[PDB]
């Protein structure tokens, strides 16, 4: 199924049917950082697998619905499960619920999800408001984009120089002061991983000589399909371990290890982008 | 459709009927500059659409065709249309246009495009004389000669170290020098990112770092194929802009500035593609 | 077919009634490096085209061999003949073989294969234990991983810090000082460059400033799936050519020039491997 503009009409069609909701805002929470969305008010829960030319997720499996509601007194969509390129979805599996997004009305999505870090500085238990990006995906012939063009969503050819918006990250970083945790939080540039192997020792190395702040495997497809559709973005990383010092002192990482730093971290965030959510224009 | 020996001869055998041409020399002209095929002479027009085994185009749409005739006394075939990787044609159907350019005779590829400047010193508006190339997807496994080998027209694992012939990077700057507009011409480094997205602003830096003069697109694959079964290349970039003073004046980029720029430097750069044409050896 | 637990286990049942062999080591030697394989005692010679599930190779051509047998008294399982990404390939076709191994008993993976030169000391001739990588297809999405996980082998995001064993590299290297040969055997970090053209006089460049060693384009797809499944690995470059050296000096090199050097070094390799498979624990 092409991601295009007769395709996700259908889809919008279906939720508008099944939910009464309008969303401005959306939003998609990485793996243990998810709360939020069992807290949207008036909520609606609609599974993938009922929505017109929704991707197929069975094999991977586990959890995939879309949940409309409010929070904050905003009306707000959630995609609630994974959908990342290491799984094997193509680009127009990616790209379909962020248009259907576009369709419901949504003007800003916000993104969160774990990651390692590169700069010796970084922390894990820090947060990076993510400024740019370097996308070795896409400089080697795999950008999501790679395709024919729906022209009714964008154009051929997209800057990306805006595509982290300037105010949405000074608000963030307002709120972290506000409530007393600004020594947490950090900007930074992201380097897409396809993954699903961890940096390598070497390949973080590398990373650090070129600028990279952080590394990860997700986000930076969801963001260009946003940018050239109009949407505005706040993409937050979780920094899970310092891969650089790893490398020196020849440390290891598990799954174990990441997903308790999201556990330590899961209320803070929650209540971080409940009042950016409240508060963004 | 493999770009095999036998698929590429039909296409050749059906050319031979239509045209009387035998050529020399062929020409892949970019967007905005392709004035020079409307003026080659004794000319025949043909659309892919009707050579066996061309690659479809029509979703994409817009301008494919064939053209063969003289120019300043030489005969040549040209390309008049994208074939661009971004837009997800595979590594078959690509090459096949060049495998059948070598079967008619052609010894010498001619190529231009727009594209981004990362070397501090250009302008909008200067032309790069192409002396070699960083192919993100080659080293990232979307090579456009991944697939079985077509050993009738080359080696399995081919060197590039000349792809780029140095007398005719020789006699494109003589001619500039003759016409006084040397001082437009220099010479760089190729990195093809494969887009469709402009390089983002923190790739540009990194860009920078690792010694690219100039950025783009299209090209590379051709050349590749081009230096597989032996023929020559001359390859010419007309650059946009400058993206790493946009990067640090945060100045964005976008189609039409792009374009005109192509309009401000279309009849010098067709005056100067007939000269070299007239009088390579 | 896809390389998951059942369709290799259906492989391994076939070997297992043929050959009554149950190996603790397997070997993949690269081309020009097998006369190892030649010399295998007792041994069983088992097709591909014969084996349940492994994958076509016709179109290639060329040798496709499983042999089992005994060496200094060891069991081992040797892959004779060549699986490379740059064939076109798929990630399912080069991960079977491997995952067969795993369920055959193999414990430990030795590999051999020829590359080229990036730090300016290394010579023609001499070998590289490689102790870390820089995979550029797996940060451009087209990792060996990609696709759904078979969890029976190993975890969704492997930790690569350990995948080249550094017993075996210092037991590798001890024999080597036995022999009197150490002065040709060095350690570094390994480029994973897609292929099939050779790294190109500008990507060398590259690939100095990123603190690369050696490139080539073999080896870290078997290291990733070894690793996945608890295989511990032993990788040997032998170094056809400096290309640093070469870019400098203009110098261009084929594949006769790269096979000559295999063959200046088979038989000390040969004994150097059957010495590391009698003493490995
Ligand atoms: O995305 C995840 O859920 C995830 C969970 C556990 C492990 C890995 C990932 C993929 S990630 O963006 C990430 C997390 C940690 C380090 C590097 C990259
Ligand atoms: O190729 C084109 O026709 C084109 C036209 C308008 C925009 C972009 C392109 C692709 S390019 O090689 C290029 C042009 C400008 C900057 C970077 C890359
Ligand atoms: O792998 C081979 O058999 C091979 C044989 C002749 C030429 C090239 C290769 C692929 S390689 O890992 C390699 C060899 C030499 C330089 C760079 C890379």
């Amino acid at each position: 199924v092409v991601a295009n503009y007769e395709n996700a009409s259908m889809a919008a069609d279906y939720i508008k049917r099944v939910s009464n909701v309008l969303p401005d805002i959306g939003i998609i929470c990485g793996s243990g950082l998810g709360k939020l969305i069992e807290e949207i008010e008036e909520r609606k829960v609609i599974p993938y697998i009922n929505i017109p030319n929704f991707p197929k997720t069975t094999v991977a499996g586990h959890v995939g619905n879309l949940v409309l509601g409010s929070v904050g007194g905003r009306k707000i969509v959630a995609m609630q499960g994974r959908l990342h390129m290491y799984e094997g979805y193509s680009n127009q599996e990616i790209a379909l619920p962020i248009r259907v997004m576009k369709l419901l009305g949504v003007r800003v999505l916000l993104i969160t999800n774990l990651a390692g870090g590169i700069n010796r500085k970084l922390k894990s238990g820090d947060f990076v408001l993510i400024k740019g990006h370097i996308n070795f995906p896409g400089l080697g012939l795999n950008n999501v984009l790679v395709g024919p063009n729906q022209d009714e969503f964008g154009p051929r050819f997209p800057d990306l120089s805006n595509a982290y918006d300037r105010l949405l990250q000074q608000l963030a970083l307002k709120i972290a002061q506000e409530n007393d945790f600004q020594d947490l939080v950090h900007e930074g540039v992201y380097a897409f991983n396809g993954g699903p192997t961890y940096e390598s020792p070497d390949e973080s190395n590398m990373l650090l000589k070129l600028g990279c702040d952080v590394v990860g495997m997700s986000t930076v497809p969801e963001v260009i399909i946003a940018c050239h559709c109009g949407i505005k973005v706040l993409a937050v990383s979780l920094i899970a371990n310092n891969s650089i010092l790893d490398a020196e002192n020849d440390v290891s990482i598990n799954h174990e290890k990441v997903l308790a730093v999201a556990e330590k971290r899961a209320d803070l965030l929650q209540m971080w982008f409940k009042e950016i959510i409240t508060r963004l224009p």
